[PDB]
């Protein structure tokens, strides 16, 4: 395979991905400007794969990085713990829960510690 | 209200605690044989998530026909789910991701138990259909 994580791609595009061998590395790191966070988004599937829904793996360290979403977002917690700040507030998943994020919203994803999820967005493409 | 633990803030960013959403009768997909155990449970309004659909999935020893108009991922929490596209297999179990591209028609196959996050484009997956709704009318 062309990826470096088990996956079964269908000939018809459905696809299974064991998601405990998608592991992040330094081509992966998110710019944020701050050269001293650490950020990881790797995008899973191509546009071609798919091209209406975007889905990555994102991991953090020890980081709170502010963003603003051009698009809707779920993210869904496997390990750790992630915050989102809006407007002065939290928002908090574990291990196990999910976070919606709206198109348009300016946050800070905050993770004190360590946090690794999935991420699905609409429209993956800008 | 909903029955299950969420935080909803002001801004509409959400996080929902998916160990107390649990399935009711109320949530019973109906496939037409009755005694397949599929149950479908979406997490947001429209208002809420205009364009991101998603909700929770069980299913116990059963198998049904489905084509979805509609692209979906699917991140398993408990079980195996199988997806069967012209007589062959995808699976994912627990920990596991699937996607299926818009246009797929399908069985969801689930011999023995899932349970399952699901995220769609659009957000009213079962009013992808020529009557606009749910059901028929
Ligand atoms: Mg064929």
């Amino acid at each position: 395979d062309t990826v470096d994580f088990v996956r079964n791609k269908d000939i018809s595009g459905i696809t299974s991905i064991k998601l405990p061998t998608v592991k992040v590395s330094e081509s992966d790191r998110l710019d944020t400007g701050n050269p001293s966070d650490v950020v990881y988004t790797k995008d899973l599937f191509t546009l071609e794969e798919s091209p209406r829904l975007g889905c990555g793996m994102m991991e953090m360290k020890e980081t709170t990085f502010d963003w603003t979403l051009n698009y809707d977002e779920i993210d869904y917690v496997i390990d750790g713990t992630l915050d989102i700040i809006i407007d002065g507030r939290k928002v908090s998943a574990s291990s196990g829960e999910l976070i919606f994020i709206p198109k348009g919203s300016k946050i800070q994803f905050s993770v004190p510690d360590y946090a690794r999820f999935i991420y699905v967005t609409y429209p993956a493409d800008w």
